[PDB]
């Protein structure tokens, strides 16, 4: 079957034939849509289909389908799983299924670059210490002194699920949040829970806006273990605006490596749950979602004081006015240090010509609408008026529950 | 069969049992979400009369009382007798009522209960659609003080004798393609306005001529009529701070008046359905004035700014998006013509929701439509999980005319 997608701007027309590769669900039916939804121990059974569909595949896109080298890694595969329960990877087969993990992640805008990613293989690690290791020189890489380049850390895979490894920050870098006696928060609102474990656990916290966390690393379903980031290898922006002077004694920062933690990635139905990844900033993450989210940083007010701007009645739009002028701040910053940022202009326009190369290539590109348009000005970047089919690909990246809720203490 | 929505600002989790009521089917799949896409007999008639009776006797509290077994009786002889039925005006007064409450794409309906509906089931040539629209359209302007209202035509009987307002909208302005190759005026309305032109129109081919009516009854051929100027409301575009702004030449309609869409009552099919309330800012001052395809006026106003149209990472089209809207806003609260901020509209929705799930298990919602086009997530709509599923009384898309007329 085929099913076509408009671009009501540009009147272009797509045909998606991709889509009928999907297995996994989506949370709707014929009766409701649940695209709005944030959040909608494998046995020999289910894990040979999943090799097998993963190894054809792999073999497909190396163009040896059905050749004898695919043959033999289907019989090794299958002896593997009936005789151990699981199988390993091969680096290309590892490789491979983390590009794509990322190029079918749906609601990322940036994937025109799914297929420069720096794979590092952490499938040796054994310990917390191991896995800080690999952290750090992951960290260090991606950084490259501002020049940002993509990167993922592949920890082993899930065995009994008694002996994961986790990375139990959602991000290797963010912000610490206090909550007072008073209700109001120090720092970041987002990270009070996780910091108050990492407190919990023995860090010692300086107690301002702006602390960096520590990592709290589990490796092979131990209790995890604190570890502080080199505070030489975390790059951090100071943010100030390029015609107001007052904009720095906000005494505003960002860290400038984006690098989510808490994901697992799925290859061939092997799970890996601890495989952190990076790229680069799109401004709006920060600029709108990470400082004006009224349960963020929530700096709309402050801002618009310093600007003046007529506060009485919303209708001023004195918020859209103050979004604006933080999210130039934020671009110029970045700009300024030279640390890698894109605008969301140039983002989506670089999006829709990655969608429209992979229908032709691919035969599809699922793209989940309410998370790709970004969180300003929506209609005025393309992919506002570009029709989406969401649908899931693997291999895939998938969320899993916090590490806090289902760990067994060791004690 | 119980779904759980989570607001990701104020952790408020409701619980939706209305959508387990759902008729109508979403264009989704388990295999695939079609979200975002835009346009996903005598024998269908009595379940579909039966629904809507059941769920009105409900609502008066009398669902079960003989007048409610009298009433499913009556309809049943009439459309065992005639193919068809008709609705008493209160049942007509609370399906239009009920379309309007399940309109999933709406933002605006805190204000569902009061809606004017005026009943033109007696019409029966043009120019009686002309005057019923009149009325309407004087109505609900009311002098800048806009008053939501709906004017119903008659049903659809064998199809061939339908009723249809041409127009997508009462109030729209033409649009014209230039020798040069540009667009003059509304580039969205170049095929209607030829088609106005076709059968006759005196166009002054200006950027903002408000197209005349084109109005089909009883299935003839639709016929032109201006509105009286004196109707139509419109407000000239000044910016509070910008002495400049009004040099652009810029205004808009305060009617926003939807024609083109098919009222469903009952397993009823009113294809004439015109209703309007009153602008959220956003629709003129994002949508009207700066969509690429649209008025595409960010170019312009962002010149006028004088800012650095050389990179986009200055963020000079969001700077300007904000000046033209911060302008929309101004003018009509200047001219005291009612509009809403989306700020203020969205606020009153997520209360229109807690009051919905409450008092009726429920409120289906596309986030996709919802959300302002710009601003997005410093809404609280942008935080708010919503569930889509299609109810009835239902509005409907329904094919453009000139496709399916026949001359
Ligand atoms: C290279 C620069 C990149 C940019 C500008 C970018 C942009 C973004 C943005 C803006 C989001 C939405 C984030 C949010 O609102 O929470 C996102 C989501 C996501 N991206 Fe990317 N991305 C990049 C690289 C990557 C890489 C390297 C990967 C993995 C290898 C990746 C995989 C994902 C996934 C799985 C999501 C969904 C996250 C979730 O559900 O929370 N992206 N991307
Ligand atoms: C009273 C003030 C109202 C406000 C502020 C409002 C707000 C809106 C907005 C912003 C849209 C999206 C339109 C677009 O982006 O193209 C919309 C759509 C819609 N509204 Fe309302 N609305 C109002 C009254 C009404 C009334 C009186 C009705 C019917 C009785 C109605 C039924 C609908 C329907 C069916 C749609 C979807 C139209 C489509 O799919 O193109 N609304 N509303
Ligand atoms: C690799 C990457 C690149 C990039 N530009 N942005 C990201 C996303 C990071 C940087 N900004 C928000 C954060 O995402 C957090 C995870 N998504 C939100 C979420 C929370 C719960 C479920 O989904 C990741
Ligand atoms: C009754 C009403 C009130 C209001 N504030 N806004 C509206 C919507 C009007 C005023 N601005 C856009 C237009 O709707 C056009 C129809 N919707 C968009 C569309 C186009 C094709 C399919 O759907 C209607
Ligand atoms: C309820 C709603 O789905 C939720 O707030 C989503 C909307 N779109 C988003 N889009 C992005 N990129 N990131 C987000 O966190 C969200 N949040
Ligand atoms: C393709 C996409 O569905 C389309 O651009 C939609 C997005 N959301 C919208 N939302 C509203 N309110 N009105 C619209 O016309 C649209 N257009
Ligand atoms: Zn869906």
């Amino acid at each position: 079957r085929f099913l076509k997608v408009k671009n009501w701007e540009t009147d272009v027309v797509l045909t998606d034939t991709l889509h009928l590769k999907s297995t996994l669900e989506t949370g709707c039916t014929e009766h409701i849509c649940m695209g709005s939804i944030m959040l909608p121990v494998r046995t020999k059974d289910q894990l040979f289909p999943l090799a097998k569909e993963f190894l054809d595949q792999y073999y497909s896109s190396i163009k040896r389908f059905g050749s004898k080298a695919h043959m033999d890694r289907l019989e090794e595969v299958n002896k593997e799983i009936e005789s151990t329960s699981t199988y390993q990877l091969k680096d290309t087969e590892l490789i491979y299924g983390a590009k794509h993990a990322w190029r079918n992640a749906s609601r990322c805008v940036g994937r025109i670059q799914w297929s420069k990613l720096q794979v590092f293989d952490a499938r040796d690690c054994t310990t917390a210490h191991g896995m800080f290791n690999y952290i750090c020189n992951h960290v260090k890489y991606a950084t490259n002194k501002g020049n940002l380049r993509s990167a993922i850390t592949i920890f082993p895979q899930r065995t009994d699920g008694k002996h994961d490894f986790r990375v139990w920050n959602s991000q290797l870098i963010r912000y610490a949040g206090y909550k007072q006696p008073d209700g109001s928060t120090l720092g970041d609102p987002a990270n009070v829970q996780f910091t108050e474990i990492c407190i919990q656990q023995g860090w010692k916290a300086p107690r301002g806006r702006f602390d960096v966390l520590p990592l709290l690393l589990q490796a092979n379903g131990n209790d995890p273990e604190l570890f502080q980031i080199p505070p030489e290898l975390v790059l951090e922006v100071p943010i100030r605006h390029p015609k107001f002077d007052w904009f720095k004694d906000l005494g505003l920062k960002w860290y400038g490596l984006p690098a989510v933690s808490n994901m697992l990635l799925e290859i061939g139905g092997l799970e890996f749950s601890a495989c952190p990844f990076s790229g680069w900033y799109m401004g709006t993450e920060i600029g709108v979602r990470d400082y004006c989210d009224n349960s963020r940083y929530n700096i709309l007010e402050e801002v618009a004081k310093k600007m003046d701007l007529d506060m009485r009645k919303t209708s001023s739009l004195w918020k859209d006015q103050a979004l604006v002028e933080i999210n130039i701040a934020v671009l110029y910053s970045f700009q300024s240090d030279k640390v890698t940022i894109v605008d969301h202009h140039s983002a989506t326009e670089s999006f829709i010509k990655h969608m429209e190369n992979e229908y032709r290539c691919r035969g599809g590109c699922p793209a989940d609408w309410v998370w790709i348009v970004p969180p300003m000005s929506g209609s005025i970047t393309p992919v506002f008026h570009q029709e989406m089919l969401n649908y899931r690909l693997t291999p895939s990246f998938e969320y899993q529950p916090d590490p806090w809720n289902t760990h067994v203490w060791k004690g």
